[PDB]
């Protein structure tokens, strides 16, 4: 590839033949922080087989997100990506089924409906797997991101994918696909970079069997979520096979519980290390369908996703793109090549739209009236894209708006019903695995232990 005037610039890397993949894949958030500060908003890599062109200009996001002419897509991409780690291979339509099935039953009135079994689901599990002794004091000390996890892990995988007669024995199994699960989730970044020790490929094949088979649409169960369902529908109508039925299912576990279990680890964490924040949620929480009526939780778990959702917003170019920056210059995208933007490091963490941007506030959107605040400026221009988690476009995150009812209530029944403590509340916050910059919600570099006991 050799780069003409109207292209952005074109770095190959000072080995080439090796490009930048190895400092992208160990630290994307640096590796583009560099970048910015060489090549200025608008650089091109080569990653993979393809071509990348990220944009870190936040003011260019509106047209590209908004893609009033039909020249961007997401699905394009994604589907490669899934195939290679969960075999599933798109078929024709499949990208509406989803969004049709979502805003039907995970919006609105379906969404109401799954909320009350998801409530239930993360009250039973609380209580039986709480832990107890002879003694009604006792102090029980765990790891709070296995904890957090294993928590919606389990009742979101039972709200959506089914119950059956025997409510203790589908926790049981629920814990035990979740250690399994833990497995497949650390590997997944490597895995999608192909970075694996041999044996690591065996482990990737053996659990993704596992998985293959206790979702397995053959497998009793009883009030499987009308998400799965209807979905699974449009897949036996037009002929897609159970092994292939069977492989939708566990990209489609990974994808609903991949980040709502770690971003209620960060939220309970900042809550605790922050006694201002956690005082206002239980208070709020003190004084049914009352989720809408808790603007300091709301605005606690978007300053959370702001600190901590970081993915990559990724679009192949169909057909030639020409992008005008508000600069005053314009760039040709050729078919083919990624457009990809990281709002984390563009709009989450530029001081400009939010001033110590590396500190959890938990007030941040809130408005001196406890009103909702959605008033942001990059030196005097209005910011509409001033927090970016769930992404734009057509292929913003269909299931945001449970995965806001499932951290939600979680946090709530955690700081209502129960003492918390960190058992050192003196040493840092883990920080960033940067392994995972741009996959969704970040993990942490290290557990933290805490302590736990009723009122
Ligand atoms: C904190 C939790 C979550 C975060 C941070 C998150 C974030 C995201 C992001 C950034 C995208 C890509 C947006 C874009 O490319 O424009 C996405 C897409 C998607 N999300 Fe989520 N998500 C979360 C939870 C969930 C849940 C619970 C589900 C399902 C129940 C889900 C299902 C999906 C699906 C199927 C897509 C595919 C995009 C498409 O429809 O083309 N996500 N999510
Ligand atoms: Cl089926 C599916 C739907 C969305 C995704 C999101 C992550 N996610 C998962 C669940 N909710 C969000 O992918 C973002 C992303 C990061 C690097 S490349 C790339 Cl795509 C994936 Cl991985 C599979
Ligand atoms: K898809």
């Amino acid at each position: 590839r050799q780069r003409r005037p109207w292209e952005p610039p074109l770095d190959k890397g000072t080995v080439p033949w090796l490009g930048h993949a190895m400092a992208f894949r160990k630290n994307m958030f640096e590796f583009l922080k560099r970048m910015r500060t060489k090549h200025g908003d608008v650089f091109t890599v080569q990653l993979g087989g393809q071509y990348f062109t990220f944009v870190m200009d936040p003011l260019s996001f509106g047209s590209i997100l908004k893609d009033t002419q039909r020249k961007l897509d997401f699905g394009q991409y994604a589907k490669k990506l899934v195939l290679k780690v969960f075999g599933y291979r798109s078929v024709q339509g499949d990208h509406e089924m989803i969004h049709s099935a979502s805003t039907k039953h995970l919006r609105g009135d379906g969404l109401k409906d799954l909320n009350e079994t998801m409530l239930d689901s993360l009250s039973f599990v609380m209580l039986t797997s709480k832990g107890w002794s002879l003694d009604a004091s006792c102090w029980h000390e765990d790891s709070l991101f296995r904890f957090c996890y294993y928590i919606l892990f389990t009742a979101g995988y039972l709200s959506l994918f089914g119950y059956t007669k025997d409510k203790e024995q589908d926790l049981l199994q629920a814990g035990e696909l979740f250690m399994e699960f833990r497995k497949f989730d650390l590997l997944f970044p490597r895995f999608v970079y192909s970075l694996l020790w041999p044996r690591e490929w065996l482990e990737v094949g053996r659990l993704q069997r596992l998985f293959h088979k206790m979702l397995s649409v053959s497998h009793e169960k009883e009030g499987i979520s009308n998400w799965l369902g209807n979905m699974l529908q449009f897949l036996r109508e037009q002929g897609v096979p159970s092994a292939m039925q069977d492989k939708f299912n566990f990209m489609m576990l990974w994808a609903s519980q991949g980040n709502t279990g770690p971003t209620s680890f960060w939220a309970l964490l900042y809550l605790l290390k922050h006694p201002e924040a956690i005082r206002a949620v239980r208070e709020e929480a003190t004084q049914l369908g009352a989720l809408q009526h808790t603007p300091v939780l709301d605005s606690v778990v978007e300053e959370t996703l702001r600190l901590r959702a970081a993915p990559t917003l990724l679009r192949l170019v169909h057909e030639d793109y020409t992008l005008k920056m508000s600069s005053g210059q314009e760039y040709l995208f050729r078919h083919g090549d990624i457009l990809a933007l990281f709002p984390y490091l563009s709009v989450h963490m530029d001081p400009d739209i939010h001033p110590e941007p590396t500190v959890f506030k938990y007030d941040r959107f809130l408005n001196p009236n406890g009103s909702r605040k959605v008033d942001f400026f990059k030196t005097g221009k209005k910011i509409h894209h001033y927090t970016m988690p769930w992404g734009s476009g057509v292929s913003i995150c269909p299931g945001r708006f449970f995965a806001l009812s499932e951290v939600k209530l979680f946090i709530l029944l955690m700081v209502t019903h129960f003492d918390l403590e960190l058992v050192d509340p003196d040493t840092p916050l883990p920080h960033v695995d940067p392994q995972r910059w741009g996959f969704g919600t970040m993990q942490p570099s290290h557990d933290v232990r805490f302590r736990y006991r009723l009122h």
